[PDB]
Parts: C-alpha cells; structure tokens; sequence
C-alpha cells in the first residue's frame, strides 16, 4: 500500500495529538513513524455493492472479541452501535478500539477489548491497523530511545 | 431425569473429571448442583432448521463461561486450528478452562458472567474455546457456568 508523504505526516501528526495512547509522552514520533510505516498497518479495502454485507467488510463486530486499533483515512463506515443497533455514518480519521492497545494486563484467563458497537464499509476504505502487540511492541521501543 | 443416570454422571463427573473431585468439591454439593434448576437442560433438534445458533454448545473464537455434560445424543465437534470434526455422544464434556481457569493477575476488570461491573466495562476476562460444538439431535446435557461452580465450591468449603 503506497501513501503519499502528505497522508502519512497528517496522519501521524493527529494520532499523536488528539490520541492519547500514541501521545509523545507513550511513544516517540520516532517509533510512532515507524510503526505506521511498518508493512500491513496502513491497508485498503475494495467494496463490492454486491458482497455488501460480507465478513471481510466488518472492522469490528458487536460482543466480538478484538485486539487492534483502527484509523479511517478514507472512506466510509457504517456504525452500528448499542444495543438497539443506532446506525450512522462515520468517515476519515474516525477510530475505533484504542482500548484494544492500552488496557493493562495457559490455565490463566484472557483480558479480551469487547467493542460495543459495529464498523461495515460502505466504500472503499483506506485505514491505520494497529494490534495491541505492535502497539506494545512500540512502547519499550520508544522506552528505551 | 431418572435416578439411575444421575448416579452415573454423579460417578463420572467426582472420579473422571477433576474439577469435581472430592477434593475439589465434596460429593454431597455436587449431588445438590446437579439437581439445581436448569443445570440439567434439554434440546430439539429441527432436521430442517440445522446449524441454527441455538444448536451451538460452543462457537470458535467466541467467549463462554459455562462448562457442559453430554448425557444423552450426539454433537459434531470441530476441534484446533486445522478443524479436526469428531462425533461424540455422551459422557463427553467441554469448557472445563471455563470454570477452573484463574483471572488475570493484578487485573480490575470483571470476569464474564460473574457480572461485577461487566454492565459498562468494555474489557473482559473471558475464556475461549479453540472448538465448535453443533448439535446433530435432541440433546440432554449438563450445563454449569463458572459462577454456579464457582458458588459450589465456597458452599463445600464450610
């Protein structure tokens, strides 16, 4: 996935200002540049008026459980959230599931990000996936630099 | 529900399964859990309605927190990550993690189904089961949830 220079520095310079999680007290701009470099973390997504509501165009699903974050850049999403299923429309540099990253932790159970809510594409998506392993992964990078 | 078959699950359960030893849970407890309301339940299959969401035990990579007792019909398991599908019958039992398994350490958020706070936190310890469980005919089968285990146990501890 090629990105122009422009979309990459708007996109670093807003997580790293309005998200808390990839603020430069968590993680440097440095690693944070990297991580949004790294390979598959920025992805597409090519709609299909037909397949509309097919599995591979949920981002999340409601009682579903998740560990990544995600970061429109373009595109639309359907949001389905509550209990009652409230559907509106969200677009560019709308996110979902940061608490997937920093929550704080065999015959042990999981601490599992549950998302009350659901993301079907529209349209052609353009997006930022972030796990909580490449998230954390990123924080002793920056915690040593 | 007969006398006889209580027995037998009785048996099994304190001598094959660990969860419910004696040393675990006292003999007399688990006669009184068994006999709980809704532990032992039931369930119609429709040939015609097959693979509906209620004929599922258990669903890959969806949290459960109850244990189950096969007593009486067969269920189509699709175990690990190649899909390994197997028939069992009765006498097998699944989700024991469900009820055993210990929570996080140093953790504050609620475990599912013991509902401490789970209204409103979005974080979750769950248990997962790396299998499917599909009913293939009417089933008898025990069900116990971990709180209901959970609750078996501090009654045997006095």
């Amino acid at each position: 996935v090629k990105i122009s220079p422009q979309l990459l520095l708007a996109m670093h310079r807003f997580l790293a200002t309005e998200v808390e999680a990839f603020s430069p007290s968590q993680m440097s701009e440095k690693i944070l540049l990297r991580l949004l470099k790294h390979p598959n973390v920025i992805q597409e997504l090519k709609y299909d008026e037909k397949n509309k509501k097919a599995p591979e165009y949920y981002l999340y699903q409601r009682n579903k459980p998740v560990d990544y974050f995600v970061l429109i850049l373009q595109g639309k999403v359907e949001v389905e959230a509550g209990k009652e299923g409230m559907k509106f429309e969200a677009s560019a540099f709308s996110y979902y599931g940061v608490m997937a990253l920093t929550a704080s932790p065999n015959s042990s159970l999981l601490q599992v990000y549950i998302p009350d809510y659901s993301v079907r594409a529209l349209s052609d998506l353009q997006f930022v996936k972030i796990s909580r392993q490449q998230y954390q992964n990123a924080l002793m990078a920056s915690r040593m630099d």
